[PDB]
C-alpha cells in the first residue's frame, strides 16, 4: 500500500466506530428524532461551553451555514488571506450568502488585531457592513499553526465593540488544543459560532459540528435545510462522530510526534522545512534547494509509494494521522533520503 | 408505534447495517470511495444514463440539478404544487437566482399546452426559460402517477426549445410499480433524475442524481459548494446499494397496505377515497369528526399511531417497509376506536 | 406614426426642456443635487410619507423596493400577472435571492383570503413571506383599477403578520383620477409606493420610492449598490417635479381618448369591452380575425400604428398626451380598413 | 467653496444645458433614442469596438460588465486597491455571485506574474477565474496611469488562458492624454471598457460601456434587470456626446493645475510628491501636521476647502474643470494659513 501523507482526511473508520455505525440507534433527523444525533449535538455543545451544536455533511457546510446565519446580502466578512473558506470553499460564500470576503493578511494564521480593526468598514453608502469575522485555528495553509488564544481573544474584544459576529473555522481546533493545552471551550468563549470537523484527525467517515447560540443554530439549521443538508436516520454517522470526539482526541497527540519527527529528520536530510514551525499534524516543504518544483516532486513520490499535496509550485504539504504509523514515516523518509539525492 | 408519518422513516435492515459495518471506504473527494462509485455506477445503468451523484439528501439533488441547469436569472417552469416549490426552502431562488414558473397541474400533470404557453419568448424584459421540471408520484396531490404521455410530450416541447427536463422522482420507483413503466423509460425522457434511496427505499441517508457526463460534473461542483462534498461516505452508499438493487419490489406491498387501510377506513365512517390510492398514500378528511386535524393528530398518537397534519381538515397516511400488514390491522382496530370516540 | 405601444414614449413638453436646461444641480452622491432634493421632498408630502428615493426607472424603483424589505430566501407574495413576476427580467430572484409567491387576482385585486392562505406558516421548508406587492391600475388585464377596499384589507391582514406591503404605483394617478382616490390615501395602507414620471406623466426618465425614512435608507443603499446613484441628476429632477406637479389633472384625457377608441373600435367590430376601459389602456382580443396578435401587429405598424401584442391572441393599446383626439380617430380609420381585410 | 474632493462635481457647461434641452429624443428601451444611439455608436468608434451600451453609472457600467463575463461561483483578478472592489457596495457578490481575487499591485499595475499565478488550476474546490479587471488611472495610487505595456503582457497571458479582460477605464481619457496612448490602443487589448462622462469630462450623469456585439447585448440585459433601462434618456445623451467629443482635450488643464497644486503645496513644506502628480489627483500626507487626515478635513472645510480623507493620514485632492487656477491659488493660500497652524 502507499503512505499516504496527503490529508487527515484519508483516516478511516476503526473497529469500535464500524461497530457503532452499523448498530445505530437512529430516527428522522428532519424531526429531530435520531437519538444518535441528537446525543452527537449535546455532547458538542457541552464540549464546547455552548448552548446547541448542529451536526453537518461537511466542513464546508459547517462553515458555509454560519456565513448565512451570521450575514445578509451585501455584507464584507474579514477573513484571513489565505483561509480555506476564501480559497477552497468554491467561492460559496458569495453564491450562497451574497457576501464579499475582506482578505487581511496574517502571520501564521494570526491576523494582526489592529489590522482586522483597520478591515472594518466605515458606515458609508459606497461601502458594505463587516458583520462577520472569521478566524481559523490551526490555520491549514501556514501548516498546522496554532493561532494563540490571545489574538483570539483580542479580535473578540473589537468584535464585540462593533456589534460584529465572530466564527471560528476550528476544523483542526481539536489539534491546537492538544498543542496549546487550551481547552477548546475557552477558544470558543470568544466566538459566537465555531465549526470544527470529525472527519479528519479525529477519524470519523463524514461529517462536522457547528456549536453556537440557540437562535443562531435554530438559523443555521434552517440553513443547512435550504443547502441540503437535512438527513434523515444520520444517526448511523453519529454514532461515528460520538466516538470521535470522545476517544479519538488524546491521540493526536501521536500525530503532532510522528509530524515533528518526520520534520526533524527531513531537515537532517537537507530538505528545506522548519522543525521550529511544526506543532500540529503538518509539515511544509520547500523545493527551492530541489532541481524539481512541487508537482514534479510529487510525482517522483508517488512513483516511490509515497502520496501528498502540492500547495503551490514550490511547496507541499504532509500530513500525518491515525493511518500513519511511525514506521510509515520512517519508511517514507528512507525514500526522501535517497530523492534528496537524486533532486539536490 | 405506528409510523404513517412518511416513509422517510424508514430504518435500516439488517442486510443493510451489516454492509455498513464492513463496508470499504476512502476519501470520496478524490474519488476514492470504491462503494460510492459503486452505487453511482450502479445507479446509472439503472437508469440508463451516463454518470450518476450521490448526494446527502431529495433537496440536494434537485438544487444542484437546477445549479447546473441554469444561469442566474433564468427561469424553471415547475407543476404548482411541486416540492421543488414549496418545500426546498427557496433554495432555488438563493443558490441559482432563478425564477419559479408555477404551471398548475392535474395530480402532477401539467397540461402540456400550458407548458408551451409557459416558456419566455426572447425579450429583453423576460428571463429565459432554461428548465422544465417534473415531479413523478406527485407527493401534494396525494401520491399520484404522472402518466408517461404527460412526460413524453413534455419531453418534445423541450426539446423543440432546447430546454432541459429535470424530473424530480424522489418517489419514481413507487410511480414505476404502480404504472408498469420501467425507470429507464421514464428517464429517457429527461436530462436528469433525482431519485431518493432515504425513503420506501429504506436506506438511512441519500439520494442520487443521474445524467449525461457533463451535467453530472457540473453538479458535483455544485455539491461540493453546498457542503455535500463528504469524505469516506462509502458507509452510506453500502446500504444505498442494497436499496436500490433489493428493495424496489417490495415497494408494491406499501402500494397493497394503502389500499387495504384506505378501503377499511372508509368502511369504519372515515372520510376517505380508496379510489384515489395509487401508491403509498392515503388522504383522511376530518370534516365529519368532532376534532380538526390536528386535534385527531393528538388522538392518534395517544393510542399509538403517528400521522401528520396537512391542513386544518386533512391527515396524510403513509405505508413503507416499517408498517406491516399487522401494523396496518391493529392501526384499523385504533381507528375503528377512535371513531366511536370523536365521529 | 400614431404611437399606442405605450405611455413610456411620451416626449418632454417645452416647459420641461426648458427647465432641464437651466436645472441647478449638485453631486446625488453626496446629497448635494438640490432639484433631487426638492423633487423628493415634494413626492413624500404628496403621498404623505416620511421620504422619497428618486430611480432611474420603475424596474429599479420595484426592486430596490423588494431589496429593502426582505431578506435572502424570503418570499413574496405578488398577482400572478404582475409586471414584478412578468416584466422584470427575473431580478427579485437575482438581486434579493427572493421567491415570488403568485396568487390570482380579479383585475389585479387578489381575493384578501387567497392572500392569508398564500402567507407560509413558521416551518423549516418554507421560506419567510416577508412582503406583498400589489399593482395599482394592473397592467396586464387593461390598467385595471384595483378597488381602495381590496388594499385596505390586504393591509389589515398584513399588519396581522408582520408583513411589509409595496404598492407598485407605476400608474397610481391614472388609478386616482379615475377612482377619485387620493394618492395619499392609497399609500396609506402600504409601506412604500414606487410612481413613475417617466409613463403618463410625461417625464423623460425615472421613478420615485416613498415611504418611511428607515426604509428609504436602506433603499437608497440598494440604489448604490445597483448602480442608480447618479450625479447631477437635477437635470431630470427638473422635468420629474413638473411631471409630478402639473400633468396629473391633463390624465383624464388619456382616459377620455382611451374610452373614445374602445367604444368606436367595438362598432368596427374588433373584440374589445369598452365598459372595462377606465384608464389610459384598451386590450385587444384577436380571436376573431384571419391572423393572430403578432400578424396583426406587423399590418397595423405597414399602415402607420404601433402597438404591442401582450400574448399571441392579445393586443395593447395605450393612449397618452402624444396621442391626440385626431390621432386617435385617424388610427380608427385605418382600423377601420384592417378590420375589412382581417375580420 | 473650493471643491477639491472628486471631479464628480463637475457641473454642466452652456453649451451642454442647450443640447439637452434640444435634445432629439425616442424611447431607449425599443432602440429608438437618435441621441442615445449616437453616443453610443461614437463610443464605439472612439474605442475601436462594434457596440457601447450608455448606462446611469460608472458602477452599472462595472457590475453589467462583471455579470455579462461571468456565471455564478466565478472569481474575478482585480487590484488590491481598485475601486469595484472596495466602492462598489460589494455589487460584485450580489449581483453576480462572484469571488475577487485581490491582486497587489503598484500603481495600480499588477505585476503579470502574479496575475499569472492567481488564475485558478481546474479544482473542483476553487472557482473559475473567467475575468481579470484593470483599472487605468489608477485611484486610489493617486490617480496614477497604467503603462500599456503591463495590459499588454496581461492581455496575453489572458488570451492563453481564456479569460476575458476588463477594463475599469473610468479616467482613461485621463491616462490617456498623460500617456499619449489613445483609449482605442488600451481597449485593444481588453476585451471590454468602462469609461465615465460625469467625471472630468463635464457630464451630469452617466457612463458608458464598450465591447463586443454579443457581450453589449447580454450587457443591456444586465442593465434592464439592473433597472437601468431608461425612456428618453438622449436628453442625457446630448451631454454625453459633448462631454466624448469636446471636452477630452482640456483634461490637459487639470493635470497642470494638480501639478501646479502640487509643486506649491511642497513648497510650503506640506508632504506631497510632485513626481507622482501626472494627472488630476495629488496625495498629501499629514505625517508632518499636528493633526490626522480627519481633523485636516475638517481644518479645510471651516477654511473654504472641501477634500477627502482616503485614510487617517492622507487626504485626496482632485482637480477638474469646476477648479480654475483662481481657486487653485486661492486654495493655496489657506493651506499655507493652515501649514503655520498645523506644522
Ligand atoms: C481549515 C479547514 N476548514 C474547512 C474545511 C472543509 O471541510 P470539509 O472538507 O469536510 O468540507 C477543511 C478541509 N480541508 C482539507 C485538507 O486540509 O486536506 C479545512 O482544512
Ligand atoms: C406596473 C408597472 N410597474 C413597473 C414598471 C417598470 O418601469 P420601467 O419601465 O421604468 O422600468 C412598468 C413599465 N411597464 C412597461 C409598459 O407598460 O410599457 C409597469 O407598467
Ligand atoms: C476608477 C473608478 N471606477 C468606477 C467608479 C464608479 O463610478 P460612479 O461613481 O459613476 O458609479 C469611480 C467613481 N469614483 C468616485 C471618485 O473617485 O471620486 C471610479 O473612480
Ligand atoms: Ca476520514
Ligand atoms: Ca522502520
Ligand atoms: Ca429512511
Ligand atoms: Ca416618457
Ligand atoms: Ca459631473
Ligand atoms: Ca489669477
Ligand atoms: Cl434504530
Ligand atoms: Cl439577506
Ligand atoms: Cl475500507
Ligand atoms: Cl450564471
Ligand atoms: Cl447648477
Ligand atoms: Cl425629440
Amino acid at each position: 500500500m502507499m503512505i499516504d501523507l496527503r490529508s487527515d482526511t484519508v483516516t478511516k473508520p476503526t473497529e469500535e466506530m464500524r461497530k457503532a455505525m452499523a448498530q445505530a440507534e437512529v430516527g428522522d433527523d428532519v424531526y429531530g428524532e435520531d437519538p444518535t444525533i441528537n446525543e452527537l449535538e449535546r455532547l458538542a455543545a457541552e464540549t464546547f461551553g455552548k448552548e446547541a451544536a448542529l451536526f453537518v455533511p461537511s466542513g464546508t457546510m459547517g462553515n458555509q451555514v454560519s456565513i448565512m446565519a451570521h450575514t445578509q446580502r451585501g455584507d464584507e466578512v474579514i477573513l484571513e488571506a489565505d483561509s480555506h473558506i476564501f480559497w477552497y470553499e468554491v467561492g460559496a460564500m458569495a453564491v450562497l450568502s451574497g457576501v464579499m470576503p475582506h482578505p487581511v493578511p496574517g502571520k501564521n494564521g494570526a491576523m494582526d488585531p489592529d489590522d482586522v480593526r483597520k478591515a472594518i468598514r466605515p458606515r458609508n453608502i459606497h461601502f458594505p457592513r463587516t458583520s462577520l469575522i472569521a478566524i481559523e485555528n490551526t490555520h491549514n495553509r501556514s501548516g498546522g499553526r496554532v493561532v494563540p488564544l490571545e489574538n483570539i481573544k483580542e479580535i473578540c474584544t473589537i468584535a464585540k465593540e462593533h456589534g460584529i459576529n465572530v466564527h471560528i473555522d476550528g476544523a483542526r481546533i481539536f489539534n491546537a488544543s492538544i498543542a496549546s493545552g487550551v481547552p477548546v471551550k475557552e477558544y470558543a468563549g470568544y466566538a459566537d459560532s465555531v465549526m470544527f470537523c470529525l472527519s479528519k484527525g479525529l477519524c470519523a467517515p463524514v461529517g462536522s459540528v457547528v456549536v453556537g447560540d440557540r437562535d443562531f443554530i435554530e438559523r443555521a439549521r434552517k440553513a443547512r435545510k435550504m443547502l441540503g443538508g437535512g438527513m434523515r436516520q444520520a444517526g448511523v454517522l453519529a454514532a461515528a462522530g460520538i466516538i470521535a470526539l470522545t476517544k479519538m482526541v488524546d491521540r493526536l497527540k501521536e500525530d503532532h510526534e510522528n509530524a515533528r519527527f518526520l520534520a526533524l529528520k527531513l531537515k537532517e536530510i537537507g530538505y528545506s522545512v522548519n522543525p521550529e514551525d511544526v506543532k500540529t499534524n503538518m509539515v511544509i516543504l520547500r523545493t527551492d534547494n530541489l532541481k524539481v518544483n512541487a508537482h514534479g516532486f510529487i510525482e517522483a513520490l508517488r512513483n516511490s509509494g509515497v502520496l501528498a499535496n502540492a500547495v503551490s509550485d514550490t511547496e507541499i504539504r504532509l500530513v500525518t494521522h491515525k493511518d500513519v504509523s511511525r514506521n510509515d514515516i520512517e519508511e517514507a523518509l528512507n525514500i526522501f533520503e535517497k530523492l534528496f539525492r537524486k533532486f539536490s
